[PDB]
DNA sequence: AAATAAGCCACTTGTTG
DNA sequence: AAATAAGCCACTTGTTG
């Protein structure tokens, strides 16, 4: 599947984890925006930096971001 | 939708609301099982005592019930 | 409206007496 | 396996600076 795929560029440092996305929700604090080798931004897709994992981004809700153990402890 | 004629029977008198379910799990001192007027048991459906919502059952997981505010508070 | 997320269910994997 | 539910996402409605 496709969030295997973005793993597995994260693992090979083909894609690299950015330092921050803007914005105003506590999950910020935990999870962060990941650059293609053009450090064009992978749409769709945000990583925990606690947990490593790779989870489903869509703009029209935060709600599986936010109860994601990692920022539900935030 | 499917729901709200649940609920509207409960309001009419048409359903009843069975005194427990036999179980172990914590929600079912807030949830309860629905009894049509031949005392044959809703399938699929559960209510909260608390909110007064009636809510899908399946007996395959008990996540969804499991987080629902009012059963969350035990 | 850009951003955030309550609050229901779907759904697969994992657990446990 | 009967029962329970972690733990991800879908999804519609509601909120707020
Ligand atoms: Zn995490
Ligand atoms: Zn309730």
């Amino acid at each position: 599947m496709d969030n295997l795929e973005v793993k597995a560029k994260i693992n090979q440092g083909l894609y690299k984890i950015t330092p921050r996305h803007k914005g105003t929700s506590f999950i910020w604090n935990v999870l962060a925006d990941i650059q293609k080798e053009d450090d064009t931004l992978v749409e769709g897709w945000v990583f925990c930096r606690k947990c490593e994992k790779v989870l489903k981004y869509t703009t029209r809700q935060t709600s599986n971001l936010c109860r994601h153990k990692c920022c539900a402890s935030l």
